[PDB]
């Protein structure tokens, strides 16, 4: 029980989820409303992406997307089906993201990216052709219009000097010129949980909303013109990004930090931002575990209170620890080997008690993160005017799709908080690329 008492501290109580659920839609207010959205935690920001005005032109699209450690280029088809257009990827390639391509500056990450770009065009006998770009792009946008938008800020990691406050469009340009080896013509850009939802709408019409819970934590929904007063007009409905991931950056959250979660965040790239996405995101939940098994160790609970060099290590617990740990049969086998590998020789009682400290970490996340969708949930049905309000969430990341048991938590916290709804859960297959493609298909009706 000593330890129990200690994992205890992760636990959030019914009410608690309800009052981080109300203040998560009154930020979301406030982050809509022109004398508060400066100010806002969440920012709330107008995609462009507007209610499907038809008219989509079919073809061959390439997709770019940067925001996970790996950078991904891919050919996607575009074609006309009944319920609206059909999609697929055809071809694809990944490419690591080098160190100097970090730690240097905007200019070179593009450059960078420019060449893997070519690489793909080269190896696919295609370098030869200029076809319509869709850029997703994992960051923080306030978008001018859906093929313009400045960076915000840097978020899970990334640093690379002179991106902050320029036309992210225009950086890519700006470096696909510095090639002639080949020209795109960037037709679109948007967020990954935009991308998500676009990709999955398709397949359910009651998509009006996209999230995403891997590395980073986020979500976007449709909201109704009239209350997008960050852009002019009253009609029609426009995708909004959340950025729910700066929730609590104001204080929000002040009463559930605990001692790791300011510990995490002091440590983080990004040190008092992203607080509510430290507390889910899969960048931060392995760290989260080791804290605490750090703090188990010296109360002498685990380990006999000695802790291994690589267990003192940042980032040496990696989240997909967490995952596997939570996947252990019960013979302790794979909590063993993983501890066995980070340097230490664990008891019986030291795995089941790693096995512990992750359920806590991850269980909060999915309760934490549940709180964050019921309150999108609840803030589109007060627009809403029928009984049942059917709904259907588009979602992709590592951690909701491969934690043996986050999604299971999350599904019936996030039912739980929002009565009235009848809500679908569809996993998107290659929604970024896809749906990026998608927007690209149907702003290309203007740009081409
Ligand atoms: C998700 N949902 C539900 C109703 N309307 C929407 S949004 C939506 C938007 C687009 C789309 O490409 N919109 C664009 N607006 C401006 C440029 S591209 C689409 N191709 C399909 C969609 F479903
Ligand atoms: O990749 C998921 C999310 O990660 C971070 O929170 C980014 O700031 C956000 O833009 C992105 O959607
Ligand atoms: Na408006």
């Amino acid at each position: 029980t000593l330890v129990e008492q200690i994992l205890a501290e992760f636990q959030l109580q019914e009410e608690d989820l309800k009052k981080v659920m109300r203040r998560m839609q009154k930020e979301m207010d406030r982050g809509l409303r022109l004398e508060t959205h400066e100010e806002a935690s969440v920012k709330m920001l107008p995609t462009y992406v507007r209610s499907t005005p038809e008219g989509s032109e079919v073809g061959d699209f390439l997709s770019l997307d940067l925001g996970g450690t790996n950078f991904r280029v891919m050919l996607v088809k575009v074609g006309e089906g009944e319920e609206g257009q059909w999609s697929v990827k055809t071809k694809h390639q990944m490419y690591s993201i080098p160190e100097d391509a970090m730690t240097g500056t905007a200019e070179m990450l593009f450059d960078y990216i420019s060449e893997c770009i070519s690489d793909f065009l080269d190896k696919h006998q295609m370098k030869h052709k200029k076809l319509p770009l869709g850029f997703t792009f994992s960051f923080p946008v306030r978008h001018e219009d859906i093929d313009k938008g400045i960076l915000l800020n840097w978020t899970k990691g990334f640093k690379a000097s002179g991106a902050e406050g320029n036309n992210v469009v225009g950086l890519l340009r700006d470096a696909i010129k510095r090639r002639g080896d080949f020209e795109m013509d960037v037709v679109a850009m948007v967020n990954d949980t935009v991308a998500t939802m676009i990709s999955c709408y398709y397949e359910d019409h009651q998509c009006e909303v996209g999230m995403i819970v891997g590395t980073g934590c986020n979500a976007c929904y449709m909201e109704e013109m009239q209350n997008v007063e960050l852009v002019e007009g009253d009609e029609g409905r426009m995708c909004v990004n959340t950025e729910w991931g700066a929730f609590g950056d104001s204080g929000e959250l002040d009463e559930f930090l605990l001692e790791y979660d300011r510990l995490v965040d002091e440590s983080s790239a990004n040190p008092g931002q992203q607080l509510y996405e430290k507390l889910i995101g899969g960048k931060y939940m392995g760290e989260l575990v080791r804290l605490v098994l750090l703090r188990l160790v010296d109360e002498n609970l685990l380990f006999h209170g000695e802790a291994s060099e690589q267990l003192r290590t940042r980032g040496a617990f990696e989240t997909r620890f967490v995952s596997q740990v939570e996947s252990d049969t019960g013979d302790r086998k794979q909590i063993y080997n993983i501890l066995s590998t980070l340097g230490l020789r664990p008891s019986t009682t030291d795995c089941d008690i790693v096995r512990r400290a992750c359920e806590s970490v991850s269980t909060r996340a999915a309760h934490m993160c549940s709180a964050g969708l019921a309150g999108v949930i609840n803030r589109m049905r007060e627009s809403r005017s029928e009984d049942v309000m059917r709904i259907t969430v588009g979602v992709d990341g590592s951690v909701y799709k491969l934690h043996p048991s986050f999604k299971e938590r999350f599904h019936a916290s996030v039912r739980r908080l929002t009565p009235s709804c009848e809500i679908t859960f569809i996993e998107s297959e290659e929604g970024s690329g896809r749906g990026a493609a998608l927007v690209s298909a149907v702003a290309c009706k203007k740009a081409c």
